[PDB]
């Protein structure tokens, strides 16, 4: 981890990722709800 | 016409947007870690 400590670089990287996962979830409901 | 109440789909729709705005903020930070 040349840049920010690996513990940080990974924390930020993995974090941002898990974020994209939560975003989709929000849509999931909106998806079905709309189809309802 | 529309599933739940009108304000219901609005609150969620608007809320979801906020999430997207946050993401960008995150990416920015990282963009700096690589800036070097």
């Amino acid at each position: 981890g040349k840049p920010l400590s690996c513990e940080e670089k990974e924390k930020l990287k993995e974090k941002l990722a898990f974020l994209k996962r939560e975003y989709s979830k929000t849509l999931a409901r909106l998806q079905r709800a709309q189809r309802a």
